């Protein structure tokens, strides 16, 4: 049997910010049996993620941002992190009808090899499918190692959390007041902000771009100052960190999502502060940490399934809304995480 | 005895890079007297440290503008009020910039003097404040393994030479810029890095390092600042520490200049950690044992640049900032 397979590629390499242009369709014809090589399976893919990573995998490719994942090749399917199910399977951990989520391409029917660091089985399915793109997935385990690992973070203490409605950082807030600490975010709209006052549990909250002067709003919201910081923004962001930060204070580089969009990189002034403050600026990629998956799942289902951690998700409907939803994240058109369901159970 | 003591003051505060215009000499007497008030010792400065920490304190901590200005330095008890010293013993630490002067010791500001089988102006730096940041900053803030490659900045002087003689004996491939091709050929000559180039000899400073590294650089010693951290960012490898001591590129500035290349820590998963010396001062006793066998031995060197008296002090904390030192920017007061 034959499968009418749709796929988004990729045009050529971006500058600046992408477009809906940067991107194209095609279809293929991928035959629904057993894939033969090395421990080989074909997927279907059901639900596709939106994690800004793409970007620096969407442009040329430089020394620096070709030692964290590659570069996209143009005219062949962007790669990225999705759930995807079992019709036909030649490894033995993986039986047909199992479900996986892992690096697949945007397209419907995918021919991937399981590599323990990559692709992960899905055991618990008591719970949304469309979760193991985000809280049960990839930018839950970000949040988890990440906030506990290198945040390193001691109970009462003042975080600070940029790009806070939005799937690490809605998640760090929450573990966060977990420890009983004063989680302060910050976001683009009122929509956001209210989520982050009610659903999400932080303490307070501002919209950094009806914030004139960058550096009193965490003056303001922080009397005291801040402690740790998780870092998902950068630029104008952190050297308004700088001058509000404590002693011993510690800063996890998650992202720096303002720079990604740009080519001419912003200046952060700030930096002799980390001496006068003995600070710690410190970076990260999950993949580092994916050893500890196991042990991450044994407490977040405990905590979801109990009402402790909240979470909000952005669908949208099918592979043809997939530029839009990847474009419009870069721009912030997403309310959480943004899931794009190819096909659903 | 009651001799005169000539000092150095400073007028008013410093906006830009320090001349040596915005201090002048001034004398008191002093009574040479088992002394003023609450732990105290009278001392007699023998010799003083030009560190650069001393223009953040020119600025608007803080010194205060008609007074001395206060910096480390190598000292001679005269008379005690303190239970430790007596006459004739010596001391380290947070003095005054003048002749003969009345310190309290505090016991992490203020620190004795045993071994006398070592130069004495290498406890301005070696063994001094200068040393202790070179031990404190390359074992615990760089975290270094063997074969691994370090970078130092401001190498030629008194933190960042120490830091490269440390790693070549770990085992580690160092090199370090300097400003002068007197003072990259040190690096070479005593300290035996290497590799080292001259940064004001780079246009190119980008490609210096990619030059220097076919490897890559694990650990850097921050000295320096601005663009020379854009540059190194660029050239760290994975699991890659930067230890940030301090930043003579920035203190000179009404400006403040901006590192546009801080988006490769995600990726190349770096460590940027700052720190002060004051907070390791618990672990001078066990510095100053390990180092002391290798100086002895001929192992371990140090270069420094001696002026001689208050006269030519102004002239020396000036010219910290250009570069005219070749090491260590140390003044004798007193000849023995
Ligand atoms: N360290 C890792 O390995 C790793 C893993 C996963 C994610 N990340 C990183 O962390 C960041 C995002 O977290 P996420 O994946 O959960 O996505 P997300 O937070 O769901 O979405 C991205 C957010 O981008 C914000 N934004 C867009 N342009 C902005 C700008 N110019 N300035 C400030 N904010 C802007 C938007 O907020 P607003 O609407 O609030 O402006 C939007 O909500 C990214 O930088 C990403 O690369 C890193
Ligand atoms: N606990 C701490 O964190 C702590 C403690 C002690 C000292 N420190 C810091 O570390 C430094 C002091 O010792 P050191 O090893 O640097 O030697 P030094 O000999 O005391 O300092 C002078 C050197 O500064 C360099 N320099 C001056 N202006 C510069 C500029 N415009 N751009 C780039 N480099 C410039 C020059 O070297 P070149 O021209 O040869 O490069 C010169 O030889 C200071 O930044 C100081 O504040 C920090
Ligand atoms: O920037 C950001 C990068 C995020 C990222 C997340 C998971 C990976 O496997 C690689 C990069
Ligand atoms: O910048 C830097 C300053 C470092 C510093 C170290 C020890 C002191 O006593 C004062 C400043």
């Amino acid at each position: 049997m034959t499968a009418t397979n749709k796929q988004v590629i990729l045009k050529d390499y971006v500058s600046g910010f992408p477009t809906e242009s940067d991107f194209d369709f095609t279809t293929t014809t991928v035959e629904l049996r057993v894939p033969e090589g090395t421990n080989s399976v074909l997927v279907k893919n059901l639900y596709l993620s939106c994690d800004p990573y793409m970007r620096i995998r969407m442009g040329k490719p430089d020394p620096s941002t070709a030692a964290l994942a590659q570069a996209y090749t143009p005219g062949q399917p962007i790669q990225g992190y999705g759930v995807s199910r079992i019709i036909e399977s030649g490894h033995p951990d993986y039986k047909k009808g199992d479900l996986l989520w892992g690096i697949v391409a945007w397209e419907e029917y995918s021919v991937i090899t399981p590599m323990t660091h990559a692709h992960f089985k899905i055991q618990h399915t008591d719970v949304p499918l469309s979760y193991y793109t985000g809280l049960l997935g990839m930018p839950g385990m970000t949040a988890y190692a990440g906030f506990y690992e290198v945040c390193s973070p001691k109970e009462g203490e003042t975080v600070y959390v940029s790009a806070a409605s939005g799937a690490v950082g809605q998640l760090v807030g929450q573990l966060a007041k977990m420890m009983g600490c004063y989680v302060v975010g910050s976001a683009g709209s009122k929509e956001k902000v209210d989520l982050l006052k009610t659903k999400f549990g932080f303490d307070d909250a501002f919209n950094y771009k009806e914030e004139s002067d960058l550096t009193a709003a965490l003056k303001r919201c922080f009397p005291n100052g801040i402690d740790i910081y998780f870092e998902n923004v950068g630029g104008k962001m952190l050297d308004a960190v700088l001058v509000n930060m404590n002693m011993h204070g510690r800063i996890a580089v998650c992202g720096m999502i303002s720079q990604y969009n740009l080519e001419n990189q912003e200046g952060v002034h700030n930096l002799s502060n980390i001496i006068y403050k003995r600070n710690r600026i410190q970076g990260f990629v999950v993949s580092d940490f994916y050893d500890k998956y196991s042990k991450f799942l044994e407490f977040v289902l405990p905590h979801i399934r109990e009402g402790k951690i909240t979470y909000v998700e952005d669908v949208a409907d099918g592979l043809e809304k997939a530029p839009e939803a990847l474009v419009g994240l870069f721009h912030g058109k997403n309310v959480g995480k943004q899931v794009v369901v190819v096909a659903r159970e």
